[PDB]
């Protein structure tokens, strides 16, 4: 039979391919959205591989006639309707440790520059700024703050945050965090210090951090409301889904300094750009293209842990075969 | 007799008057060298504090009549001749818990930078880039690498070198360490692996890091020679002293590719400039303008430190009252 299966929004298969070559007809549609998938991938795809690029809505998804799994490339899966996927007879998995010691990584990379200005200072240097005396160091600089005493909130202590707790303390910080979703314990092992709410997290933090899941009921977070409970001067950093901030409310602290900086690897439309949106014109801002993730280790890893799904969907029964099926 | 204190590189005598106020007359002298230091201060001055921006060769020691103690605002000495300063009856002092964490923590943001790449996906934002897709992603992020597994090699294992390995353990790094001043087993205090030679360091570690002081026997360590006996595509940091590496060779080096990256916060000839030297046109290179210790805390920490041990000196004998006198 060798079912027919797609890489959606990609155009390379060559990860997937060993471990699929005697079991799948494998294609790519190169696709950033349905309209651009021909009809035969959505009248005979009985599987797909996809990133965070394409969307399905229940439209979409009623598009394919054969589809029986999608699974994500990476851990985020909000850009697939799962529920009604569910309910098409569409099983849809993920691959969860993907890239978490990476994204932690590019987490307290940001949170760095944003204490140190790293960025911002090579920025200057790379616009011409001379830098002679001790003077012009701290004004240039101004804003770099010492690290130790200072409190970090994370918001979601799943995967990353857990990794980003863990090397934030190896620099003096104080964690807290806030996850309404957890069991009671996790912060007696972990050694943290949890908060019942996000107010309270928000009030407490002087660098707060993004590490959840966009979810039905977290859309903007962060917004006119809760910016208002967060610290003076507090610092903002996000390499978890752009749709977690309302950035009209971000582009307005960062304006009126109540938001000392901000570090953003994820946002409300992507492809970001410092030319188009709320944010054009906002200072104290980094921003990377949603590449927290990135190293080759790791996007070899999940294409293989990816493909290993399809391939146990095709050879099993779905979805008792299935390793991250997140619908169940 | 309220002696004459002098501020020689700088302009900002704030901090340290309410520790000398009864002791000392307080003058500043914003000179970047002896050349524009007035008649008056060379004659009369009995102390002297100053920054890294000014240098005191034996012949602009001599020009001072009066001088008995100098104070480095700082931990870093090497712009004074020490040495002939104490022949001519002059005292040397420092401030060695300068800024150690706030060094470390650039240290680390300009490592995690490097492997990240988070400065540079910034500065291409900057320029207008758009990434859309997870291959053109992978194609900018490029060079972006797994940390855990990898070996940073530490060259001088002092107050921040100490910093730098406990926070880069956090990480996943496998941290060694050459220091040939050392006494035997601090290896073991701390965890780590110690190698005899500079080449061992240099031939082991994927990302090296320099941390030691300079003095009469390591300008360039880091150079033609040495270079080549760094493993193919490394990473090279330096938050001590620019007279450590020859810029000529690294500079070529990140042209051939032969070093993947370097990031740099003090250089050769300080205030840096991209447009002027040999690094002009290196690739893959990230630089901020000798700030790595800047905090406003740090700030005045260590000046309040150095005024401190002026009025040691002033009040008390020396050099017995000093306290950190680095050239008896
Ligand atoms: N930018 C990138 O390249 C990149 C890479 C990996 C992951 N991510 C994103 O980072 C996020 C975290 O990934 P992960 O692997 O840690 O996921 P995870 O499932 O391991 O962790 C999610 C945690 O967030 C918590 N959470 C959910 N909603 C919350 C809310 N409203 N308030 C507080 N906590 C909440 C959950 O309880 C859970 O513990 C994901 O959303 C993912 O999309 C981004
Ligand atoms: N860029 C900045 O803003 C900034 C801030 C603070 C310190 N620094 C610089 O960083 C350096 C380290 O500062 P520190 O406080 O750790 O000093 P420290 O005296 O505590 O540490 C110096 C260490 O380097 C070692 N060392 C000296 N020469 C060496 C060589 N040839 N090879 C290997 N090891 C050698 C010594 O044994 C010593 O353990 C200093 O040179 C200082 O000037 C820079
Ligand atoms: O963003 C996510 O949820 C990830 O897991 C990272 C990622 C990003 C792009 C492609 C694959 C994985
Ligand atoms: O560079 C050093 O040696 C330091 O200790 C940091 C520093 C830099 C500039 C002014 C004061 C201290
Ligand atoms: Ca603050
Ligand atoms: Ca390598």
């Amino acid at each position: 039979h060798m079912p027919l299966v797609a890489l959606l929004d990609g155009r390379d298969c060559t990860v997937e391919m060993p471990i699929l070559k005697d079991v799948a007809t494998v294609a790519f549609c190169d696709a950033q959205s349905t309209q651009e998938i021909h009809e035969k991938v959505l009248n005979e795809a009985v599987g797909a591989l996809m990133y965070h690029t394409i969307t399905l809505t229940r439209e979409d998804l009623e598009k394919f006639k054969a589809l029986r799994i999608i699974v994500r490339i990476g851990s985020g899966f909000d850009n697939i309707d799962i529920k009604s996927a569910g309910d098409l007879g569409i099983a849809v998995c993920n691959v969860p440790a993907a890239s978490v010691e990476e994204t932690a990584d590019s987490t307290l990379c940001h949170i760095l520059n944003l204490y140190r200005r790293a960025t911002w200072l090579h920025q200057a240097l790379r616009e011409g700024t001379r830098v002679q005396s001790v003077e012009q160091i701290r004004e240039v600089a101004s804003g770099a703050a010492r690290i130790r005493g200072e409190t970090l909130g994370i918001i979601g202590l799943g995967r990353v945050g857990q990794a980003v707790a863990l090397r934030a303390k190896a620099f003096g910080f104080n964690v807290l965090f806030y996850d309404p979703y957890l069991s009671d314990g996790v912060e007696r092992a972990l050694g943290l210090q949890r908060v019942s709410t996000l107010q309270d997290l928000l009030f407490h933090s002087d660098c707060v951090t993004l590490h959840c899941g966009l979810n039905e009921h977290n859309h903007h977070l962060i917004n006119d409301f809760t910016v208002k409970q967060m610290r003076q001067g507090a610092f903002l950093v996000n390499t978890a889904r752009g749709g977690l901030v309302d950035e009209k409310a971000l582009a307005q602290a960062l304006k009126e300094g109540r938001i000392r900086g901000a570090a953003l690897d994820v946002h409300e439309s992507e492809p970001f750009s410092f030319s188009q949106g709320p944010l054009k014109d906002a200072p104290n801002l980094i921003c990377t293209p949603h590449a927290a993730w990135y190293s080759e280790q790791a996007s070899i890893e999940m294409r293989e842990e990816a493909a290993r799904e399809i391939r146990r969907a095709i050879t099993g029964r779905i979805p008792d075969s299935l390793k991250n099926c997140v619908n169940k």
